[PDB]
RNA sequence: CCUCUGGUGUACCGGUUGUGACGCCAGUCGCAUCGCCGGGUAGCUAUGUUCGGAAGGGAUAACCGCUGAAAGCAUCUAAGC
């Protein structure tokens, strides 16, 4: 269990706070929060954060090393952020961002717009990329999932919404 | 369901054959598959008319995932979603 073992350090600004199971972290970027299993228990003595099982249980342990990489998301989250950078490869398809929904031409006959859940911000340098920023994690990389759902890549040609930094598989007819 | 198009419609109207009768003519009636033939009001009816199988919401199958440890990596999963 050495992610369990392995600690975790806030940056300052940030502060946790733990009202029974649920516990709370104050950051610049936003407010987020957490459930702690029956098993783990949590201690912080200086910025250090310590997480260890109640039971030598190996179940025990393997909820500890959850709880500690949950929570050290969390932490970097609210101190910098995340981005996802999507890209999108083809012809004739192009994005744009108006308020919190951003309309997509994708190729159908007719136009998508997404409405960005609260938490996420969307901006577009080109119709070709646009930039999705957001503490959470997981919630951003749900939208992501869900915006390149629309038209993931296609084989021969590569052509549909990709992320840079994945390999895309490429095959020849006949 | 019967406004329209039709069918039927032996208590509605008419044309006509044989015979009998009402004293006779004229005019009527009975019987002959409703004697036979041509139409036909309401009702019932289809082949006639109108309408319907919508759109939505929740959970979910195969499948596709997010984040994530066991197992420093990886992983749709054991937590969560």
């Amino acid at each position: 269990s050495r992610v369990a073992k392995a600690p975790v350090t806030v940056p300052n600004g940030v502060t946790v706070t733990q009202n029974g199971r649920q516990v709370e972290v104050k950051g610049s970027k936003g407010t987020l929060s957490f459930n702690l299993h029956a098993l783990v228990e949590l201690k912080q003595e200086e910025g250090k954060l310590q997480l260890a099982p109640a039971k030598e249980s190996k179940d025990a342990w393997m909820q500890a090393g959850t709880a500690r990489a949950v929570l050290n998301n969390l932490v970097k989250g609210v101190s910098e952020g995340f981005e996802r950078k999507l890209q999108l490869v083809g012809v004739g398809y192009k994005a744009a961002v108006k308020g919190t929904v951003v309309n997509l031409n994708l190729g159908y006959s007719h136009p998508i717009d997404y409405a960005l859940p609260e938490g996420v911000t969307a901006e577009t340098p080109t119709a070709t990329e646009i930039i999705l920023k957001s503490a959470n994690k997981q919630l951003l990389g749900q939208v992501a999932a869900e915006i390149r759902a629309y038209r993931s890549p296609e084989p021969y040609k590569g052509k549909g919404v990709r992320y840079s930094d994945e390999v895309i598989l490429r095959k020849e007819a006949k």
